[PDB]
């Protein structure tokens, strides 16, 4: 059984195939720190590496961000790199640049050849058309995401977000929620299961915090193609150390069907 | 945040508290096979022992059963023993004695004081009162169950089954289903969580098979107080080796809170 209806091949690795994919974040404040951190994460064996660039102090210095991205590429080797500048309105660090300046920076990084996927938030709406066309020219995969840090929307709303994301041209739809009860955790899994049967692209879903731990370890059984785990530092509440995720995935796969 | 609204103390072990309980079945066609399985299973340190007496070929002999019952009680130290005679219509083996004898055997076994819990089918409706008082006299806990081996009924049906089990005086309500899809697995968890908020007693739920593995490792997050694992032999589809269950529970437990 494949996690997604149609798996995507990223640098020889499959997302949405038979195997769950683990992505570990890198959150350094500057070049030296981002590189050392990447080295550490990469020794662990994540399937994907996410550079959370919103923590980067020199984010408004295009040359430094590019040199760092080029450095990350060499450290990552064959491991695909996901470039994410999480907006402040969706839990990211405040940054000294505009909505338009973020778009100019994502394009410069995409055209560098250093990264494989880019995250762009669903809420910026119409402005997604340009990012999509431009990523397709750079052969960069587009992950369109939405994060709810205040709670968990009804299933209908989550399904709508993912449908929206796909309509906008995303290669992968990502939705994260903050559960306030075990019921919210089920809603996230149910939305994920239903969306997997309705959409043609791989999904990345997770319920954050302690209550959502099970979604990071078993969401793939319901269609979540990627789980975010800690390779060194954590980028979101509830992320579990990579080794523990691997241990549970191993057992779940051996005994699931 | 306890698994159940009011934990129950059974011979040194709490069911429905903070810790999920692991129950291991002992299936043995005859006294010797049975007693062999017990030593082995008990060597692994499960919280509870379920001897599936419906495998016993000589169930027609109370002296033999009582003898065995007394024997296993000897091998199990303080490990609580759940005495179960699974109907054939609910996944149980072939049984030579009919209804009355079972209840008579259950009474005889209850008064022997060799067991701590007794599993009885909700399907026996009014006849449950009979076993109900039979169990209360000997200070034996009553588990009222329902097993669906051909599929997974609607959430409403599962919720109704558990409500009725409590209505008939159950100390613990149990429902098992056979999922045919991931959606079925979520139906079982949803019913568990809904039942958890409605009943005052502990609940035991599971989706069998490979598809249902997740439910044996994470059902406790939705209200299932007991999970069945393999200590020696399997008594139902999808049971996982006790060592692997412990591995996941520990990880899931540290990270869920």
């Amino acid at each position: 059984m494949n996690i997604s209806p149609k798996a995507i091949k990223v640098r020889n690795i499959w997302i949405g195939g038979t195997e769950p994919c683990i992505c570990a974040p890198v959150v350094g404040e500057d070049d030296r720190k981002v590189l050392r951190e990447a080295e550490e994460v990469c020794r662990k064996q994540p399937d994907l590496l996410e550079w959370r660039a919103d923590f980067f102090r020199a984010i408004d210095d295009q040359e430094r961000v590019l040199a760092t991205a080029n450095g990350l590429r060499n450290i990552a080797g064959e491991i695909p790199i996901l470039f994410t500048i999480r907006s402040e309105r969706e839990g990211g660090q405040p940054i000294p640049l505009n909505e338009a300046e973020v778009r100019r920076l994502i394009e410069a990084i995409c055209r560098s050849g250093a990264i494989d996927l880019v995250d762009y938030e669903l809420a910026y709406g119409e402005r997604i058309a340009d990012v999509r066309r431009m990523t397709e020219e750079c052969s960069v995969w587009l992950v369109v995401s939405r994060h709810y840090f205040d709670g968990t929307p009804r299933k209908e709303t989550l399904l709508a977000d993912m449908r929206q994301a796909e309509r906008y041209g995303a290669d992968i739809a990502k939705v994260a929620v903050m559960p306030k009860s075990p019921e919210d955790v089920l809603v996230l899994l149910q939305a994920t299961e239903e969306a997997r049967r309705e959409l043609a692209i791989p999904l990345i879903t997770m319920a954050m915090g302690g209550l959502g731990a099970i979604t990071r370890l078993a969401g793939w059984l319901f269609g979540s193609a990627v789980t975010f785990a800690v390779g060194n530092q954590s980028s979101a509440p509830g992320q579990i150390p990579i080794d523990d995720v691997r241990t549970v995935l191993s057992i779940l796969q051996t005994y699931s069907r």
